[PDB]
Order: structure tokens, then sequence, then C-alpha cells
């Protein structure tokens, strides 16, 4: 069972899957809270030990579940309007305060880094053209054996 | 038997098996608790042998699993009940308190970066466009022997 | 649901995609702020917790919005004016006095950097024509087994 | 004889075979403890000493049987009973102390994280984004001369 | 819309692009003065909030637009005029002084290199032809499994 | 005859031949006692010389074989005795003593890794994925000559 | 316009484009001396902008060839006559003196070299015969997997 | 004649060749004692030298081979003989008092060692997990030029 | 025009192209001498600055021919006697005492050098031999996607 | 005619002709004694001084070839006669004195090398199991362009 | 005219062509005696320039020949004879006096070397059979984008 399914999926896409090029990300897609995760069993259970695991679960996933839904009505009702207060300040900042110095900043910047790019290259470049003759002049001899079997499905 | 079912499990899936992509697991599913994994014989037992580890099985497994019922049920009761109250506030308090505190954080983070990755990048990049000179220029001489055999199954 | 629509994402293009060629960009498109983004849940809701969910949502976003419209119109409007100016006395500088700088300084650079380079190289050129004799006599055995398995869809 | 058979067991298949993915395993299935491995022979014995190795095969056998099959019986029976309550314990703990306390520890970690990360990332990428110019600019010129043969079994 | 026109023209060429062959280039080409860039939005606007960017975008515009007109007339016309008549003289000195000079200095070096190549080469050689061995006797042996589908569209 | 056996011997099987994922083996595999091997001769014997060798042949073995065949009748009964009676005592122990100690302490080392890893990497990560950051921004230029023949034997 | 002409000339060559293997080069191709290229645009001009651009652009061009055409004929004409002078003592020296001396040199140099090779290999070379045999002994496993798409246009 | 049998020779078999897998062998395969090999000569002798060399040639051979056969006769008849008894003994300890030896420290070993593994993989691997970052994020572009020509035989 | 000629050019040939291998060459075919070379040229004339040019070019050359000229009959005639009756007694000296002195001391070499090869791997190889070892076992596991476009012209 | 034939024997065999695997081996191959050798030429004689050359010739050869003989006639005889005792005295000593020993050291070492090597990697491995993780986690994304011609010869 | 006949001698063979292999080697196929190559010229001659070259060519041949013909009949013909006796002597030296010194050392140091050999394996091999584990457990991910273009000519 659990190895096909495992297999079907690992067989749909085989390309990379970093996420690497975002750097405001949360972690919160890890995590489990649940009681078959919370409660890990090291082999698996017989009949008898089953009821004992099915009162547990109720119990679990009732407190917690009450506990949640309480707090929230009456503690997140308040943190929601605290929250969207500076949320819209920090808004109304980014866009009228942040974006025209960066864009000023890189107009200064730009105006500059030419001559300064040009002036250490003109200086510097022959020390790296003088290097590059070191990987001209390779030569290779390979000899080969081989044996090859194949199936059409 | 044994090496024949291990080669078809080898055979279907030959691409990468790693997990490290994620941060938050557990390790238990490496582990095995059984009569003839906890107690490892060196070489096949012969039928005088066998009616020995047969008697030190049903032992071993009844005291294992009568204790085990025991515990879970007069302590595991407590435990499920203490553990989802905790369970429930921490749930409350990272839906309430942490996501916001991080998207905050984010928004006060993009807002200075730009600046400084273009003001260090226009004074650093030239130092390396000119190392950059030093793998042009590459030329390679080769020459190749083979022979190779081939079946169709 | 949603890894299918992420794999079809993925198979569309599977080649590069860093942005390092410019160095003059801002950081705004990785930003997420909305409800289910700034208040993130570790599993999914019942029946019972929706309506709470719900309620939060509409006072969260009503009060972000109110403050963003209110500041944007009585304070933006000043913004966009002050920004104006300087931006205007910026691109005529841009134009009328770095880019004639820069020209006369490419000018006088490219007058002098011929000789130092051939300076240079014709004194340091041999010490890397004799380096670049040890990458030649390569010389390699290889032999090869090989099975496969194909099918056409 | 051997070789062959060496040779069909190696074609079967010719993939990877590490285990290094497992890090709570035993040694036992490298152990060979029998009269052909316990004493060796350097070369193919004659007729003439074929009989002194059957006598001693069998005292050797016989005696090392003994002693496993009584102190099996008089001493493992207790030793399982022992085993079995400590186990048994283990486990109970295992799963209503161990759990709950790395899940709780998750959430803690899961909460702070991000913000280190944006934050490091904005001060230090830079300097990798400057550094990765130096692989840039490669250029190579290649000229190849070659013999094939090729049979069909 | 936008990803698909970014595929587009991502799949037109995907050979390399770098500028590095060329040290006397200007950034103008990657900024971006508008009102869309210039003050960035977090999340799509509603309609309410489209008609104080409308407001305010015109104003931003135009104030920018009057200045860099004024000066460029009344002020530019002087920088065109002062520009031009160095501009000039440099051209001159770059072609009758400059030229003549590097070309004299390549004549100067191109009589001595020679020389100075030969009998380095001819005292430091050896030394690299004996580290030359160290690369001969490579030897290998592979084996190699593997699955394929394809697909024609 | 000889060389041609041996290229036989070689196009069997081209793959990998290690054993280093073996750690408890022995070399007696690789040892020759014989008067050929024991007694090697720089070129080929004459005739004038076989009968010489034919001599020390029959002396050399009937001597070493005689030496072997006393000390294992009147020796080795003994040593197969005493050698049989430490191993029986050592498999029990293996059996009863090492296997259970080794899980128990799988088990109190499984429980704790988990956080460990958590909190270093939720600490260590970003340091490395900002030097991730190097290998991007490859580009290379490449251009080829080839002559190729073959042959169906 | 602009990217399609660029991509079509981009598609005529994709091989190396390197000039290293000249030392005795100017760097005049680089440079672009022209009212578009001096005096730069952030963004494209309005019809009320481009009457400005016109009267600036005349006055600029006319000065700039008028100054240079001035200073040719009065000046040029002395540099031409004492350049040629000085060119012809510096060719007639390049063939009648250095040549010879570097012929020279060079006979010289050969008649050395080939002892002091010989000599510096026959104490040198072992030491990396001896550290060849590292590179021997290489043994690889391989597995795979692929899924392909192809299109004829 | 001797390059057509060399490089016929050579086009048997081109796979590796070497011999480390054998720690226990002789160098005598290597060694040539032969008149031809024993006084070599710089070039071809005429006629007129030949009979030099042929009456050197018998001179030599039947000195070396006389006193090889005396002091194989009446030496190695004692050699014999007392190697022999050597090796008889030698043989017994292999067999009677090693291999024993070798398999209780096996199992003495394989006792311990998993835990010491498990012990320090716990709390030692984060470290290379978060250090596996590094070679995500390679990202390459590539372009190609080729011309080819090839022939049936 | 020109662009078009020079990747006719390059397609011809697209191999190696180094010179590396002769330590004995002159500089020479690098340099340009003349006008349109000497007297470089930003940006093409017009018809007014082109009978300037075409002033100045004659004068230049005139003067240059006629110093070479009048140098080379006046004395050239006298550098050709001298350079070469040293060249004759290089050319004799060569001859008939270097090589005969380079053939000894070859002699002298080659009877020395085989005894140290042999002394010096015969203690030294057993250390590169052991360190082989660390190439054995590799293992790679591999998984790939591709998408491909092709033409026929 | 000579690149001709050179290029002939060139592409009759393009595989590895290295002979490291050979440590007991003369210098003699490369040697050449000849007139044409011993007295080189620089560039191509005239009839005029193919006459001088003739004479030398003969003079040489002859002078050459006669103190060779008379030296071999009347003083190699005795060295054929002293090495040939010394020879002899050789190949006993190699026969039965060193292979015994070698074989007697071999039969001490194989007896206690298999418990240093489970004892040292027992203690050692997981360092190096560890710090395998470093390269899972590889991840590629390449694109590419390319052009190709081809012929049949 | 030039180019063609060099990129058709480049099209013959593609292969290596290093001289490594052999020490005993002279450099005097590189040098270039003759007027063309001893009197170089910067620039293409006019007619009224070849008749000074004509003139000149003669005077330098003509003597550069006489002077070589009368030292070489006058003092080569001592040369020749005194060259002559002294190679003789190193012939006959190298046949008798060289090659029994080097074979006997030979066999003096093949007789000892495989003891040396298996005593350091056995002591150092496990170190780096323990450091192998390293290069196990490689896993890829990739993936590919591609255009091509071909034709037959």
């Amino acid at each position: 069972e659990a190895e096909e399914k495992y297999i079907e999926r690992q067989l749909k896409y085989l390309g990379p899957i970093s996420q690497v090029s975002d750097a405001y990300r949360l972690d919160t897609t890890t995590l489990k809270i649940e009681f078959d995760d919370s409660f890990p069993e090291v082999s698996k259970p017989g009949p008898a030990l089953e009821s004992v695991r099915k009162l547990n679960r109720i119990l679990y996933e009732g407190m917690s579940d009450a506990i949640h839904i309480i707090f929230s009505l009456f503690l997140g009702f308040l943190a929601a309007i605290t929250v969207g207060f500076f949320m819209g300040m920090a808004r109304f900042m980014y866009t009228y305060m942040a974006g025209p110095f960066n864009q000023l900043m890189f107009l200064l910047i730009a105006s500059l880094a030419p001559s300064w790019r040009a002036f250490f290259r003109a200086g510097m470049d022959p020390i790296f053209e003088s290097g590059s003759l070191a990987l001209s002049n390779i030569q290779v001899r390979l000899g080969m054996e081989g044996k090859a079997r194949h199936k059409e499905l």
C-alpha cells in the first residue's frame, strides 16, 4: 500500500524542487499536529490496544479543539483589530517612503559605477589574460570496452 | 527467496531518496521491536532449537504487551488530557502572535535590502569580472578507441 | 488539487531562472499580505471554527484598508509632489552631467591600457606556457556494463 | 563453478547498494560460524586428509550445539522475561513522553526561524551574488578523432 | 497573463547572455522611473483606491516632466556647447597622439620578447614534463541501470 | 595460451569488483602454496633441468603433507573441542545479551535526536543558503570538430 | 523590434569569441561618441521634449565636428610627417637588427637544452610514476530514471 | 613487423588492467634473463658483428646453465626438505590457531559497534545536512557549434 | 559586411589553435603598420573630413617608405654581409660540436637511470597503492526531466 | 612525404600507450646513433655540400665500427664468461632462497591483518558515514542551444 | 592562399600530438635559417623595395654558404674521426658493462619488494577503506531544455 503510493508520487516529476529563491517564507507547511503523529507507535497495535487508542484519541482532540476555540473567540477578536491598524500604517510607509528612497539611491549609484569598473579592469585584466594560458594544450587518449542489454516493455 | 524480493524492490524506482528538505521529522520509522529482531541468531536453528525459541517468544511477547497495555490504560489517560491543554494553547499562540510578527519583520527588512545590494555590488563586481578571464581559452585534443557488444532480450 | 497544479506549473519550463544580471531591483514581489497568510493555521478548520475565522477576516481587512485609504488620500498627496520635484532634478543631472563625464573618462582610459597590457604579457606569459605542459599526456582506460528498459507512452 | 555463479549474481542488478540511510542497524548479517569457515584450508585436501577433516567437523559442531542448547534452555528463559519487562516500559515512555515533547519543541522552533533567515540573508547575499560572476565567460575549443567496432550477439 | 508572456520570452533563446567582453558600458538600461515603479503596491488595489492612485499619478508625472523640460531648455543649451568643445579636442588627441605612441611601443616590445620566452622555457619546461606523468594510468570500472519513458507531442 | 584465457576471463564481466562493504572477512583466498609457486623460475626450463625439478617437487610435497597430516590428527583433535566450547558460549552471549542492549540504546537515542537536529538546522541553514548563490550564473560557449570511422563485425 | 534583432544576431554563431591570442591590439572598437550615447535618456521622450533634444543635437554635433576639422587640418599635417620619420627608422631597425639577434639567440639556446632536459627527467620522473598509482582502481555504481518529451517544428 | 604485432595485441582488449586488488604477489613475471636482453645493442649488427655475437651467446648461456644445474642438484635437494618441514607447520598453525582467534574477535567487535555508530551519527549528522544546501541552486546556460564527418569501412 | 565575413571565417574550422608546441617563434605576424591602423578614428568620417584624411595619408606613407628605402640600401648592404659571416660559423658549430656532445650525454645518462627508477619505485609504490582505495565505492542516484525541439534546415 | 607517413602511423591506434605498469625496463629503445642523427643539419644541403657529407659519413662510420668490433672480440669474450658465472648463482638464489622467505612472510602477515582491519573500521567508519550527507541534495537546471552540420564521405 | 592551406593541414588529424614520451630528443626541427626568416618584413614590399631585397638575399646566402663549406671541409674532417673513436668506445661500454649491472640490480631488488609491499599495506589499508565511504550516497536531480538545428551537406 504505502510504498506503492509513495513511488507513484515520486515518478510524476523528477526535477529540482528547492525553494532558495524566496527569502520571505514561513515554515508552517512542515508541521503535523494530530493524534497519530503526536503519540507515535513503534509497532502495529492489536485489537486489544486499539480500544485504548480509541479512547485517548477523543480525549486529546476534544480538549485541544475546545481550548483553541475559546481563545480564538475571546482573544483573537482583539488581536485582529490591533494587527490591522499597524499593518495599514506599514503598507502606507512601504508605498510612500521606501520606494522613492530606493529609486533615488539607484540613480545616484548608477552614475558613478561605470568609471570605477573601467578603471579597475584596465589595470587588472592582463594578470588574468596571462593566467588563461594554463588551460590550453590539454590532450587526452582514451580506450573503451562495453556490453549492453535492453528491453521494450 | 530474500535476495529476489530485495532486487524486485530495488528495480521499481532508481532515483533520489533523500529527505533533507524536511527539518521537523521523527526517527520512529527505523526501529524494529520484535522477538526475531530483539534476539538475533547467528545461523539457522535446527528443529531441536526451534522449540526453545518457540517458548521464549511467547514469554517475551506476552510480558511486553501486558506491561504496555496496563500503563497505557492507567497513565496514558492523564497524559492525553495534559498534553491536549498545552497543545491548544500552542496552536492559539502560533496563529495569533508569531505570524503577524514575522510578516511585519518581513516588511521592515524588504524596504532596506535593495540599496545595500546595489551599493555593495557596484563596488565589488569588477574584481570578479576581471577574474572571469581565466576560464576563457580552453582547448582540448582528444582521441578514442572503442568496442561494443549488445543484445535484445 | 494543489500538488497537481504545482506540477503542471513546474513542467512548462525547466531552464534557469536566476536574476543576478540585474543589480537595481526591488523585493516587493515576494511579499504576501492577506488574512490567510497573516494568520496561518496548522491544520484544516472544522465548520465550528470557520465562523470565528469568518468574523476575524472582515475585522482585519476592513481596518487595514481604512487606514491605508485615509493616509494615502491626506498624506500621499504631498509625497507625490515632493518626490516629483527631486526626481525631475535627478533626471536632468543624469542626462547632462554624468554621461559626458563617463564618456570622457572612457576616452582617457582607452588610450593608455594597450601598452600596459602588452608590456605585462610579454614578461609574464612564458611562466604559464611552461605550466601548460602538466595537462598533456592524459590517458584513460574504461570498461562498462549496462541494462536498460524503456517505454513509449 | 564458483566464478560462474558469482558472475551470474553480479549481472542481475548493477545499481547502488549502500545502506547509509539507516542509522539503527545491527551487524549480524556479515558473520559466518561454521566449520568450513572457522577452520580454513589453504589448498584443496586430498582423500587422506578428508577423513581427519570429517572427524574434526562432527566433534566441533556437536560440542558447539550442545552448549548453546543447554544455556538457551536454562538461562535464556530468565533473560526473555527480564528483557520483556523493560521493553514494555520503554515502549510506553516512547509513545507517551518523547513524542509530545518533540512536537512542542518543533512548534517553538518553527515560530522564530523565518525572521533569522530573512535577516541574515538580506545582509549576506550580495557577497555571493558578486562572486557568481567568476563562472561566466567560459569558452571551449574541442577536436576529436575516433574509431569504433561493434557486434550483435 | 504575466507568467505566460515571461515563459514565451524565455523559450526563444536559451544560450549565454553575459556582457563581460565590453568594459566601457553604462548602466542606464536597468533603471525604471515611472509611477507604477516609483510607488509600488503590495497587493492589488480595489476600485475605491484606484481613484486615489489616479490622482497621485497625474500630480507626480506632471511635476516631474515640467521640471525636466525647463532645466533641459535653459541649462542643457549651455551644457551641449561646453561638452562639444572638449569632445572635439578629445577626438583630435586620440587620433593624432595616442595611436602612434601605442604602435611604437608595440614595435619596441615585440623585438625583445621572443628571446626571453625561449630562455625561460628552455630552463623551466622539464619540471612540468616530469609532473605530467601523474595523470597517466587512469583506470575506471563502471556499471549502470536505467529506465526511460518518452512521448511525441 | 595464457593471455588468451586471461582475456576471455576479463571480457565476461566489466563492472565493479570491490569488497569494501564487508568488514569481517579473511585473506585466505589470495594465498598460493604449491611447488610451482613456492619455488619460482625465471625462465622456461629445458629437459635437462626438468628432471631436477621433478625430484625436488615430490620431496617438498611429501614432507609438507606428512607433517600437516600428523599434526592435524594428534593436535587438531583437541583444538576442535576446545574452540567449540568457547564458540557455544559466544553464540549464547551474542543472542541473549548484546541484542537487547543495542535495541534499548536505539530507543534511548531515537527519542532525543529530532530536537537537536531541528535546533541546529534552524540556526545554521541560512549560512549555506546564502553560499548557494555562487553556482548560479554559469555560462558556456563551445565549439567542436570531429571525424569518425566504424565497422560491423 | 530591438530584442528580435538582438536574438537574430545571437543565433548566427554560438561558438567562442575571445581574443586573448593577440597581445598587440587597441581598444577603439568599443567606444561610442554620438549624441544619443553621450546624453542618455532614462525613459522615452514625448513630442514636447523631442524638440529640445533636436536643438541640442545639432548644437553639440556642429561644435564637435568643427573643432576636430580645424585641428586635423592645421596640426595633424605636422603630426603625420613627424610620425612617418620615426616609423621609417623603426621599420629599418626591426628588420635589420632585431631578427638576426633573435635567431642567433635561438641557435645558442637550442644547443644546450636537450642535456638539461634529459638530466632532470632521469632523476625526477620516478617520483611521479609512483604517484600515478593513486588514480587506478576507480569503481562506480550508477542508477537512473528519466522522462522526455520532444517535437518536430 | 614488430609494431604491427604490438598494435594487434593492443586492440584485443581495451579495459582496465591494474592488479591492486591482490596484496600478496611476486614480481618474477617482469624479469627477462637472456643474451639478447642481458647484452643489449644500440643498432642493428651487420654480418661481420653477428659472428662475434654468435660466439659470445653460446659462451654466456652454457656457463649460466651449468652453474644453475649443479647448484640445483647438490643444494636445492636440501632446501626442498628444509622448507617443506616449516611449511607443513605453518599450514597447521594457520588452520587451527589463527582462524578461530579471528572469528572470536569478529564476534566481540560486532556486538559493540552499532551503539557507537548510532550515538556518533545522532550528534554529528545535522552539521552535514546543513552543509548540503550549498550544492542546490546550480544553473547553467550553454551554446554549441559543431561539424562532423564519418565513414563506413 | 564586416560581421558577415567574420562569421564566415569563424565557421570554417572550430578546433584548437594554440601554438605552445613551438618555443622558437617571432611575434611579427601580429603587427599592423598602416595609416588606417596608425591613426585610428572613433567614428565614420564625413566627406568634409575624408579630404583631410586623404592628404595626411599620402604624406605619412611617402615619408615612411622613403626613409626605409634609403636606410635599407645604404646600411642593410653591410648588415647582410656581417650577419652572414657569423651565421655560417654558427651553423658549423651547431653541426660539428653540439650534436655529438648531446648524444654522448644521452648515452651516459641512459645507462644509470633504470636502477634508480627501480630502487625508488620498489620502496615508494605501496604508499600510493594503499591510497588508491579511496576512489572505490562510488555510488550515484540520478533522476531527469527533459524537453526538446528540433528542425531540419 | 614525411608528414603523410606520420599521420598514417598515428591513425592506426588512438588508445593509451603508457608503460608505467613495468618497473624493470631499460631505456635503450630511445637512442639513435647514426651519422644523420649524430651530425644534424639545420637546412637541406645542396649538391656542393652533399659531397663533403658523403666523405665524412664513411670516415665516421668506419672508425666507429672498427673500434667496436675489436673491443667486442678481444674483451667481450671475457665479459661473457664472467657475467655468466654470477648470473647462474643469482638464478639459484632467486629460486631457492627468496621465494620461500616471501611465502612464509605472506602466511605470517595474512593471519593478523583481519582483526586490525575490523577493529579500526568499527571505530572510524561513522565519521565518514556522517560526512557522506554533504553530497546529497544536488539540483541542476540546464538550458541549451545548438547547431550541427555533417557529411558522409 | 595561406589560411586555406593551413586549414587543410589542420583538418587531416585532430588527435593528440605531444612528444613527452621521449626524453632523449633534439630541438633542431624548430629552427629556420633563411633570408625570408632571418630578415623579417612588417608589411608587403612594393616593387621598388623588392630589388633591394633581391640584392641583399644573394649577398647573405652566398657568404653564409661559403663559410660553412670551407669549415666543413677543413675542420669537419678531423671532428668526424675524433668523435667516431669515442663513440665506438661508448657503444662497447653500453653493451658489455651497463646492461649486466642493471639486470643484476633488478634481480636484487625484485626479491625484497613483495614483503615490504604486503607489510605496509596490511597496516595502512583500513585507513583508506574507511575514507571511501564519503563518496557513497550521491544523489542528483536534473532538468533540461533544448533547441537544435541541423543540416546535411
